[PDB]
């Protein structure tokens, strides 16, 4: 099945996902000075004070914040978007080293890591349903450098060596996500795809152009991870990125000038 090895990572993606060579796959690079300013692009809105989350998961790919999606909690709306998308999971992707690791770049720049919120349109009733349209998705995308640690961070990498292989799971109760958020919500917006099979094209990206600053020990931490299943042989959790893909027919927005 599919991964992030030698003989079954991005490259090899499209066999079982051919939409992986579809018009609006994510990521890609970001082009600064080709984004086009938008000045119709509302603020973003982001609502996460009520944000309920339950539960941490090694999946096998990353791991997954899980989230009370079953009433409007935490909820983006603004930007590029129309409608109410409900949070339903957060993950990271990142690198072995901390020259890599982010799925976005910007003016071809590597970022060590890069998270994403992951939202749907509250339209569509639920999660699986909205993955199945072109606008069921509201992915904020927010780069992580290494420097100074992040504090909001530090719970998720406390809980890290509870789920150190794949299907591990643990109570993640009481985690704000705001915590993760950077000073600036000034984004980039395009219309794009999950980055993992199945490669979806019902995204909405809002990518953040501040990055969040975390610690060496903290990335540290993710690169800990695992991921095979207990009792499996051990191959460390780390380059679960997919590289950027063809712009094809789309135009970046900047919010910002």
């Amino acid at each position: 099945h599919w991964g992030y090895g030698k003989h079954n990572g991005p490259e090899h993606w499209h066999k079982d996902f051919p939409i992986a060579k579809g018009e609006r796959q994510s990521p890609v690079d970001i082009d600064t000075h080709t984004a086009k300013y938008d000045p119709s692009l509302k603020p973003l809105s982001v609502s996460y004070d009520q944000a309920t989350s339950l539960r941490i998961l090694n999946n096998g790919h990353a791991f997954n914040v899980e989230f009370d999606d079953s009433q409007d909690k935490a909820v983006l709306k603004g930007g590029p978007l129309d409608g109410t998308y409900r949070l339903i999971q957060f993950h990271f992707h990142w690198g072995s080293l901390d020259g890599q690791g982010s799925e976005h770049t910007v003016d071809k720049k590597k970022y060590a890591a890069e998270l994403h919120l992951v939202h749907w349109n509250t339209k569509y009733g639920d999660f699986g349903k909205a993955v199945q349209q072109p606008d069921g998705l509201a992915v904020l995308g927010i780069f992580l450098k290494v420097g100074s640690a992040k504090p909001g961070l530090q719970k998720v990498v406390d809980v890290l060596d509870s789920i150190k292989t794949k299907g591990k799971s643990a109570d993640f109760t009481n985690f704000d996500p705001r915590g993760l958020l950077p000073e600036s919500l000034d984004y980039w917006t395009y219309p794009g795809s999950l980055t993992t099979p199945p490669l979806l094209e019902c995204v909405t990206w809002i990518v953040l152009k501040e990055p969040i600053s975390v610690s060496s020990e903290q990335v540290l931490k993710f690169r800990k991870l695992n991921f095979n299943g207990e009792g499996e042989p051990e191959e460390l959790m780390v380059d679960n990125w997919r590289p950027a893909q063809p712009l094809k027919n789309r135009q970046i927005k900047a919010s910002f000038k």
